[PDB]
């Protein structure tokens, strides 16, 4: 087909700017973050303009309060490198850095800055610590047991979380003039986010394994209640995470919160009308709500809200914007009773019916939400409608969901994936099915062309898993755990869930795409697949590709990776 | 930052654009060309100004009509690239609809002619290279064939062809519709090179000596041999190196191509007739005129009318892409031994001098680069990369000495020429920085100069490689097994030494490995076991293999899939 066109689209949809708030900073400016082609910098936002705060290209900033007259860059050392320097700009000379020479390189985790001390976490090759930077220089307020994260301070009062020990993620407090550790673990839960209120209590996050709650957490007893706000809409919308909190300046609690791959903003517990998706933060900036919005068909932005008018987001041309045509979740019925949710995103260049790709997700500890993706964006614009299910072993909609897959790889979550894939055919979504997905997307891929023969046309299987018996001892002890988990320690599991002993039935064109030096997803036992198929008689593409790293981020990770599954689906189409 | 949209932009238009060869004239006039045009490999009538399309799903070429038959035998690959093929016939009154000859049960086909009473081809199969009759009464073998054997004419009763034999040498044969059998003819001086039955019914075949080429008269009944005086001296004074291809016209004036440092000429009866420079194919009589094809490195293959040169059919380029073409150029490179090897050198537009250049190498070996249309040079062209394409040891085009070097010495001398030619790149200061490309025997030469000459490239593409002469070998049709044996003078010794399988270790550069999936040639399997060993020695390589396509490759899609991979690594290099 129009191979130039599809590499055109995605070198746009690769370099498309996308945007994260951070705060206010200056007199009531926007502090956001710009991030295109793995190119990140940070930038002043005040109607209409947008100034560059930062030189050389930045890793992240620390999180400002609200008005402070400078901003703090944190930046790789060396280019990859996971050790940072941080850099002060000062808002009202924008590209003028200094460095902050008594801040040694290190890991930096986090951070705030109070305006008169940078207080962060970071990691050293001794320790994970809590350090504040002020006029004296450098102290380090407590070690941490684990990596820590700062969420808030007010006053003196520091709030946190830390992942240190039992699985899950504590909350904790420090204080600024005099340091220490107070650690508030989350019990059956896992806190995952802080505010300090007014009161000098500490407003958290907790998710579960059903409801996520928000609750209130006294620092000098560690009494944790629920905590009701004045208007019930946060507790009608039964929240299964929550993003972000934080009080605005007027002492109102904004909370970002999150159920069934989309969120909803609250101030004091009323919901706010927003673009359907997800959001980030939430500011007052001159009297108004403002937040950051993604969905899968909208990279991410900064909004007004509840108008939902952009005030920053990057360009995508008209032609390529028209392609990629609205978002929907439904529930698709497998054979359980059980309801899948699965995100569809439609393509403006396919009929309806049209040509259908079933785009699988990775982990399998993961979740397709209503949140822009580069891969089903560039299958839109090719031309096909994308259908992404949340196959149990997914994350996002309960703990009771996810553990399903366990004992049961390349059985219950591939009968989702199935159910997706008639779905699309059975509502008129679909007059073709593919499948495509990377990791354990790329396992379900094979799993399906040799379980499931028929019913889809291609498939597109990016660094998958082969052969779990073989995986399990040639890995590392995480990922051994991992695979011991998945298959119930069944031997027999490993064996007849792997894909490799089921070359013979395999009747579909088929694709890999592979790394050739990753540890974790080694060659040899792609070489060993490639050896069956081609013995067998199989029709099947093949892209091995050094060094192919973690994400697309650049043009160049794009076409070693995205493309080859693009081209070979518009291919197989016509 | 490599510009990978320009790229794919440039390298979808240079495959797309359309190509035509010339195949005979068919029913009321019509010339025969096979097409590549609306993305595929198909066949056309041509007739006042228009085509009309004879096959339906793509094809990879037809068989040598005789001329004013009614039908088309149109060869089709049956096997998703692996080279069994069917025939199918297309009558010219009823365009579209074919006739798959079922009597003929997939093999690979290396050649044919229709009589419009007889279909006489040569194929091969697992245990045997024949020679073919096929009629409305069923299919004959007339003769088996020691090797690959090519059918160049048929008059009357008589057939003859061109067979590789032995020792890389080109045989005459002769057989017979009505009886069949198999007469060989050999000379001493040299290979034939076509052949053309006259209607005195010898057979005038061309002869390539040590460094010259002439014609001569063979007299199948005894094998009497002499030369064949013309009543024109032009052909002669021309002194050809090779010849391309001859053949008698309905009016019995002999057409004959022959060419010299890459380009061609036109004779009949002898006389030199006007020509676009470049290379010209078979000469057909069209409503009294002639006709050939004409390609060279800036012009894709079209038809054209001689003497004026107009063109019938052709594809067009747009100006940029003619432009990303600065020029070319013969030149002679010294090599280890002191031969001098003729390389072509296309010029970009699109690079500074000195500038990025690749050692483009041609497949085979038995082929020649030429001042011909080369859609991987012109490519690379536009993607700014100089292109040196030399004629190392083994190649057409410059006799039979230094076509027969290469017998017995694959990755020996030829690799000298193609690292000398490298060597006078960089020395010329045409080349700021070096790599190496090919296919076929032109990515067994990549994977040669990377462990047998590491450092001299900055990098390597090897596409559809030979690997392992010894598993090629074991994997191999009739055909192929003896030309692997002819090749490597009959030693497996030199299939070990010489296959870089057994010298991965010493790969120092960055190296991509692109193959169709089907290739019959050159088989996948030996690819998976140098991708193992590419691991297991811990060196860096990317692998692109392309599913349900061969080494003859006719269809756009299949061609962005082979090229693309190549141009994009590159590209990439260059910027590291
Ligand atoms: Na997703």
């Amino acid at each position: 087909v129009e191979f130039s066109r599809i590499v055109r689209d995605v070198e746009r949809l690769i370099a498309v700017e996308k945007y994260s708030l951070q705060g206010v900073v200056d007199g009531d400016k926007l502090l956001v973050v710009g991030f295109s082609e793995g190119s990140v910098n940070a930038y002043l936002y005040d109607g209409g303009e947008t100034v560059k705060l930062n030189r050389e290209p930045i890793n992240s900033v620390l999180d400002p309060h609200y008005g402070v007259g400078r901003v703090i860059l944190v930046r790789d050392v060396s280019k990859g490198a996971e050790q940072h320097a941080l850099f002060k700009v000062n808002t009202s000379r924008p590209g003028e850095e200094q460095r902050l020479e008594a801040v040694k390189p290190m890991r930096i985790l986090s951070g705030v800055d109070t305006g008169e001390a940078v207080v962060f976490t970071g990691a050293t090759e001794d320790r994970v610590a809590l350090y504040a930077l002020d006029g004296g220089g450098l102290r380090e307020l407590a070690r941490l047991p684990g990596f820590g994260f700062v969420s808030d301070i007010r006053g003196d009062l520091i709030a946190g979380l830390g992942f240190f020990g039992g699985g899950r993620v504590s909350l904790f407090t420090s204080n600024l003039s005099s340091g220490g550790l107070r650690v508030f673990d989350s019990g059956e839960g896992s806190f995952s986010s802080a505010s300090i209120s007014p009161g000098m209590k500490v407003t958290a996050g907790l998710e579960t394994a059903r409801e996520a709650r928000l609750v209130t957490v006294d620092p000098r007893d560690g009494s944790v209640e629920d905590l009701e706000l004045p208007s019930k809409d946060f507790s009608s919308y039964r929240p299964t995470a929550i993003t972000w909190l934080g009080y605005l300046p007027d002492g109102r609690l904004a909370v970002v919160a999150r159920r069934e791959g989309r969120s909803a903003v609250f101030i004091d517990g009323e919901r706010v009308e927003a673009p359907q998706g997800n959001h980030g933060r939430v500011v007052l900036w001159r009297g108004k709500l403002v937040t950051s919005h993604t969905s899968l068909s909208t990279p991410p932005r900064i909004v007004s809200l509840p108008s939902g008018e952009p005030l920053l987001e990057g360009g995508l041309p008209e032609d390529l914007r028209r392609s990629i045509a609205g978002s929907r979740l439904v529930w698709v019925e497998s054979f359980d009773g059980s309801r899948v949710p699965t995100y569809v995103l439609e393509s403006g260049r396919a009929p309806t019916p049209g040509p259908t790709v079933v785009l699988v997700h990775g982990g399998p500890f993961a979740e397709d939400s209503d949140s822009w993706d580069t891969f089903a964006a560039s299958l839109a614009a090719a031309g096909f409608h994308v259908v992404m299910p949340n196959y149990r072993g997914s994350t996002g909609y309960g703990e009771e969901w996810r553990l399903k897959i366990i004992g049961d790889p390349c059985g219950g979550e591939l009968e989702d994936v199935s159910a997706a894939a008639r779905w699309a055919r059975e509502s008129g979504l679909a007059s073709e099915l593919y499948i495509m997905g990377y990791s354990y997307g790329g396992y379900m891929t094979l799993c399906a062309l040799t379980m499931k023969p028929g019913l889809f046309k291609a498939g597109v299987a990016g660094a998958s898993v082969v052969d779990w018996e073989e995986m399990y001892e040639l890995s590392d002890a995480a990922f051994r755990n991992f695979i011991e988990q998945l298959t119930g320690g069944s031997r027999e599991i490993m064996r007849s869930r792997s894909p490799i002993n089921h070359v013979d039935r395999i009747k579909e064109p088929l694709a890999l795409i592979h790394p050739q030096n990753a540890s974790r997803t080694p060659l040899k036992p792609l070489l060993r697949l490639m050896g069956e198929l081609l013995a067998r008689g199989k029709t099947f593409e093949a892209h091995i590709i050094p060094d192919a790293g973690h994400a697309i981020n650049t043009m160049e990770d794009a076409v070693k990776i995205l493309l080859p599954a693009v081209f070979f689906l518009a291919t197989q189409r016509e």
